[PDB]
């Protein structure tokens, strides 16, 4: 038996945090306790006539199951005769996209830090049977103590009984099996994590051109290059991540999951148990 449904009266409503298609994030003081939340607020209309029901309804679900410190959480929801309200953990660092523009790029010490909290978030989100499927530094967020916070789950997959095949998430990050069968997998999680890692260590993604059409042709045909500078055990890692049969991809199902992942040589001096309580490096 859970406290009273919440209001809009109930906040006193600040800056915009991110606009979306759909939705609105807004930073929001709960007045009788003076918490922040951050409040993504989808407008009823807008998302009925987009027929955008199925995700909004998904993300409230899957967001709902999540109960791990790497994840965004979800507080409480409401609606009045307009709009949803999600109320959620405000995460008050902003993206990791934020940071690696800022220092242009990671050194090796805080590159493994932060893969190594990404690795955790996957290995539990997959765990509990759901592919994130737009898996990216915009939606890999940091609290306060510098910890990431992953969100976004709109755009996600719940598995059953490894299948999909409407949605094709940013670009970059897109995997190829999307592209060719257009079907995803935990896998396809993967991919995007080896551009990430790429991301970090070289400061740009790894497959980038013009328009989203070259961006494509360079990921079906695996056409990048490392940097001379990239630090070689995560070179290796990333090797073993940007693979295109996705069967093959260092933490999946078929590689006998997460367990050969955390032992890459990249991770050697990671204690994995902790990771959440431990200080992060800083930047930089
Ligand atoms: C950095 C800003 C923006 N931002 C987005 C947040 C989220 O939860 C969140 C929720 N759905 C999607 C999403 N990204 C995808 C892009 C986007 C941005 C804003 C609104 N629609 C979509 N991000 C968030 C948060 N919890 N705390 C602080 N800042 C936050």
């Amino acid at each position: 038996p859970q406290p009273r449904k919440k209001r809009p009266e109930d906040f006193k409503f600040g800056k915009i945090l991110g606009e979306g298609s759909f939705s609105t994030v807004v930073l929001a003081r709960e007045l009788a306790t003076s918490r922040e939340y951050a409040i993504k607020i989808l407008e009823k209309r807008h998302i009925i006539k987009e027929n955008k029901v199925p995700y909004v309804t998904r993300e409230r679900d899957v967001m709902s199951r999540l109960d791990h410190p790497f994840f965004v959480k979800l507080y409480f929801t409401f609606q009045d005769d307009e709009k949803l309200y999600f109320g959620l953990s405000y995460a008050k660092n902003g993206e990791l996209l934020k940071y690696i523009r800022k220092i242009g790029s990671f050194d090796e010490t805080c590159t493994r830090f932060y893969t190594a909290e990404i690795v955790s978030a996957l290995e539990y989100l997959h765990g509990k049977g759901i592919i994130h499927r737009d898996l990216k530094p915009e939606n890999i967020l940091l609290n306060e103590d510098m910890h990431i916070q992953i969100t976004d789950f709109g755009t996600a997959k719940v598995l059953s009984p490894a299948r999909a095949n409407s949605f094709v998430g940013t670009a970059q990050y897109v995997s190829p099996e999307l592209l060719t069968e257009k079907s995803a997998c935990k896998s396809s999680d993967l991919w995007a994590l080896g551009c990430i890692i790429y991301q970090l260590v070289a400061g740009l993604p790894p497959f980038r051109a013009g328009n989203e059409y070259l961006i494509f042709q360079k990921i079906i045909k695996l056409e990048y290059d490392f940097p001379e500078k990239f630090f070689p055990k995560a070179r290796d890692l990333v090797e073993k991540l940007l693979v295109l049969d996705a069967t093959k991809r260092l933490g999946c199902e078929e590689m006998e999951g997460y367990g050969p992942l955390k032992a890459h040589p990249f991770f050697e001096s990671v204690t994995w148990e902790n990771l959440h309580q431990q200080t992060p490096p800083k930047l930089t």
